[PDB]
């Protein structure tokens, strides 16, 4: 049966107990910690390819106040569909299964710049979610795995100093 597993939860929660912040730039940032999976369960000999889009949280953005995050306004229109193609897609199940999938490339930003990134509205929350697609499927069979641990507030410079000395302690 199809599993997929969250690599290295122990070091998310550090974060997430925090309140997790991922730095947005005008020519993107790539994330820590890296977003990686354990698979098992996909058939290795069939092809497929491994996708990453970002999901909002939230009817509401988020602000730091007196050291504590909270509901900070009304939220900005929806940042547009941005999905990230594994650079290891196609291949097949043997590839994904036989070493953690690490999507330690991708970049988030604030501008719709190309280049293949995420583009996230700053101050709000999001929840990576990572697409299996195989390859040649007449039902275009897709699954879709969301990864709570790993939510986050995307900023334009860090809020919580705990973060960015979590950042600089474990990176
Ligand atoms: N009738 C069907 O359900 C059917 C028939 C042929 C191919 C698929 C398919 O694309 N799968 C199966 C499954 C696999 O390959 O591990 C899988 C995992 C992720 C994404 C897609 C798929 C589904």
């Amino acid at each position: 049966e199809l599993r997929v597993g969250l690599e290295e939860s122990e070091l998310w929660l550090r974060f997430k107990e925090l309140t997790n912040e991922m730095i947005v730039t005008k020519n993107g940032r790539r994330m820590f910690p890296v977003l990686k999976v354990n698979v098992s369960g996909l058939d290795p000999n069939a092809m497929y390819s491994f996708l990453l889009d970002f999901v909002a949280a939230d009817n509401h953005r988020w602000k730091y106040v007196n050291g504590e995050w909270v509901p900070g306004g009304k939220p900005e229109p929806q940042a547009p569909s941005c999905v990230y193609i594994h650079p290891d897609s196609p291949n097949f199940g043997a590839h994904w299964m036989k070493a953690p999938v690490s999507f330690s490339k991708v970049k988030l930003t604030n501008k719709l710049n190309g280049g293949g990134q995420i583009m996230l509205n700053s101050l709000h929350k999001y929840e990576p979610r990572i697409h299996i697609v195989r390859v040649g499927d007449p039902q275009r069979m897709i699954t879709s795995h969301c990864f709570p641990e790993t939510q986050f507030i995307a900023v334009t410079a860090y809020q919580n100093e705990e973060i960015t000395a979590l950042k600089i302690k474990y990176n």
